[PDB]
């Protein structure tokens, strides 16, 4: 089983999923200079306000914040995509130390964490179906960097207890997640991959270019969480982030001058 230890990590991962070289992998290292304003790129719309969550998972890997998608309830949509994509989760990546743990870079700058919100293309149907297609996924990444804390993100840190190891999943209702935005929405984007076995390429990455600030506190609670299962050995989970791979013949896009 792959994950992000010595023995099983980012470098392992080609072995059972060869497209981790592929052509259109994610994460990037954002070089600010060379990315170029495109003035047809549309404002992003997020469309959080009838979101439902419904239960938070620890999955091995990070932890899940999981939401209804049955329905248009938590949409994206503008920006660099055609239609409309569906809020089915966010998760996190997130570091041993202040100075590493974000999956994206910028000017090779690496932040504490980044925060993922997952949406799939409504016009595949579901979740399964949309990680087939090029345009299936639209992934929102969000940097952290520590300093205040953010109060939108404590309701989550809390129940972090309750879900401490691989399989422990725990209601998690009502949840807002507009209250994990920056104040800007402006952006970078580009087309890529999931950052996780299996690896498929099939998001388009929208990177606010604003941080949000979470506190050390915040961020420590994370750091609590366990890749393992109750009653195996623990391993603390943190460093669940791949690093940047090649750009290839890839172009990232500004939103903004
Ligand atoms: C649960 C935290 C909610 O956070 C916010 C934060 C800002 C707004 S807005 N765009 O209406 O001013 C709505 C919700
Ligand atoms: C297809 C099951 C896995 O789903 C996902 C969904 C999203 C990601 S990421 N880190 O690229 O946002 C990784 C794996
Ligand atoms: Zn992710």
């Amino acid at each position: 089983h792959w994950g992000y230890g010595k023995h099983n990590g980012p470098e392992h991962w080609h072995k059972d999923f060869p497209i981790a070289k592929g052509e259109r992998q994610s994460p990037v290292d954002i070089d600010t200079h060379t990315a170029k304003y495109d003035p047809s790129l549309k404002p992003l719309s997020v469309s959080y306000d009838q979101a439902t969550s419904l239960r938070i998972l620890n999955n091995g890997h990070a932890f899940n914040v999981e939401f209804d998608d049955s329905q248009d309830k938590a949409v994206l949509k503008g920006g660099p995509l055609d239609g409309t994509y569906r809020l089915i989760q966010f998760h996190f990546h997130w570091g041993s130390l202040d100075g590493q743990g974000s999956e994206h870079t910028v000017d090779k700058k690496k932040y504490a964490a980044e925060l993922h919100l997952v949406h799939w293309n409504t016009k595949y149907g579901d979740f399964g179906k949309a990680v087939q297609q090029p345009d299936g996924l639209a992934v929102l990444g969000i940097f952290l960097k520590v300093g205040s804390a953010k109060p939108g993100l404590q309701k989550v840190v809390d129940v972090l207890d309750s879900i401490k190891t691989k399989g422990k999943s725990a209601d998690f209702t009502n949840f807002d997640p507009r209250g994990l935005l920056p104040e800007s929405l402006d952006y970078w984007t580009y087309p890529g991959s999931l950052t996780t076995p299996p690896l498929l390429e099939c998001v388009t990455w929208i990177v606010l270019k604003e941080p949000i600030s979470v506190s050390s506190e915040q961020v420590l609670k994370f750091r609590k969480l366990n890749f393992n299962g109750e009653g195996e050995p623990e391993e603390l989970m943190v460093d669940n982030w791949r690093p940047a791979q090649p750009l290839k013949n890839r172009q990232i896009k500004a939103s903004f001058k």
